[PDB]
């Protein structure tokens, strides 16, 4: 019950196939069925991402930022060109050397947590692991993680100005870090501008922060209440890939994402007006009972798992590779070093989605790690 994430979208998904929420005078029609979420994600002409910066997020961020995120807020065919520039950078976590460093980080944090005995997972464990792992993706010095940890779980400008500062440092003194690589990369034969680099870099910091922190935290909670799962991962390491994907499905750490409707049409026989917003509710699609057997359970070795936790079609998650390695390594490290857990005290993080109230994880959760 404590590690459970209920599906608040069930009645509405099965009856009408959509829901509605209000957000800053820009109301949202939420798509809830797997089939419709896929068809709409693929149809960028009708449901566009290339809007006024901030608009496709929920809550909308139009009032807090001006800079267009890349490739997130760009439509094809231009989307594919920016995407081809950055995609090899994001595939780097497939390399053995990168995975060794990450194994060493995660091993270290698990061992130190075994000495403390009990920790607050969200801040003392998940935030530390996420920040340290991000130094590898960005290829910055390890110590930069302390800055990111200090930020914790006008306010956005702290991030935007820090990004501006690193872009400036890297233009003066080019090195090997992601900033430097982006400034030297080419879009149709010219170098990316600082504004474009900022577009990629703000997105990169923001898209992987809460999502990874929630996946890591939710995974430990789950393993704490399912000793049989913990033992299966110890004795059957081959299922770990599938367990990670199943955890992304069930937890769906990015609940939903907007699009802007460009023309009058219908979805589920419900009309949607041009210039309004829809949402692709990945978390509802990933519980659809026409698609997943036992959808409200974690089936640890599920082979058939067409989930949309990392999106679908054009904008599918670029951080997916990084995230998957974090989680495969975490699950295996816990299985080889921890015998059991106990959850001592917690407070839930509930997303206020108007008629729907969605547990996405925990604001805090104290957990005891007992050693093997
Ligand atoms: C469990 C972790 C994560 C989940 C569940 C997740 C989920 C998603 C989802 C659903 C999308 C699709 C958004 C859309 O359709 O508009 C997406 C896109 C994206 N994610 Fe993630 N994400 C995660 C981790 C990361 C991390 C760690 C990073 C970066 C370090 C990252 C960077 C991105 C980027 C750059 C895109 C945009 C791709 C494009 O526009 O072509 N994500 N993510």
């Amino acid at each position: 019950k404590k590690s459970e994430l209920p599906d608040p979208f069930e009645k509405a998904r099965e009856s009408k196939g959509y829901g509605e929420m209000n957000d800053q005078d820009d109301p949202v029609t939420m798509l809830l069925r797997h089939k419709d979420v896929r068809k709409s994600a693929h149809n960028y002409k009708t449901f566009q991402s290339g809007a006024v910066p901030g608009r496709i997020v929920i809550p909308s961020e139009v009032d807090i930022r001006d800079t267009r995120q890349i490739p997130f807020e760009v439509d094809p065919p231009v989307h594919g060109v920016y995407r081809a520039i950055v995609e090899p950078w994001f595939k780097r976590p497939l390399q053995a050397e990168y995975q060794e460093k990450l194994t060493a980080q995660i091993s270290e944090i698990v061992e130190e947590t075994l000495l403390k005995g009990s920790v607050e997972v969200v801040t003392d464990f998940a935030l530390r692991l996420q920040s340290r792992a991000l130094t590898l993706l960005l290829n910055t010095p390890f110590s930069e993680s302390e800055t990111w940890i200090s930020w914790g779980t006008d306010k956005a400008n702290i991030l935007y100005h820090y990004i501006d500062e690193q872009i400036d440092r890297a233009s003066e003194n080019p090195g090997d870090d992601m900033y430097s690589v982006l400034l030297n990369s080419e879009f149709e034969g010219r170098k990316l501008t600082k504004e474009e680099v900022k577009g990629v870099m703000v997105l990169t910091f923001a898209g992987g922060r809460d999502t990874v922190i929630n996946a890591v935290t939710n995974s430990i909670a789950y393993l704490a209440e399912h000793p049989e799962a913990l033992e299966r991962l110890r004795k059957e390491p081959e299922i770990t890939g599938r367990a990670v994907e199943e955890m992304i499905r069930y937890f769906s750490p990015l609940t939903q994402m907007g699009r802007v409707v460009t023309e009058d049409t219908h979805v589920c026989e419900h009309a949607v007006k041009a210039d309004s917003r829809i949402s692709l509710c990945w978390a509802s699609a990933n519980r659809d009972a026409a698609v997943f057997e036992n959808p409200n359970e974690i089936v640890l070795d599920r082979k058939v798992n067409p989930h949309v936790g990392f999106g679908f079609s054009h904008h599918n998650c670029l951080g997916a590779t990084h995230a998957r390695q974090i989680l495969k390594i975490l699950l295996q490290t816990l299985a080889q070093k921890v015998a059991s857990f106990e959850i001592l005290d917690y407070k839930e993080n509930i997303e206020d989605l108007d008629h729907f109230q969605r547990k996405v994880g925990f604001h805090n959760i104290q957990i005891k790690f007992n050693p093997l």
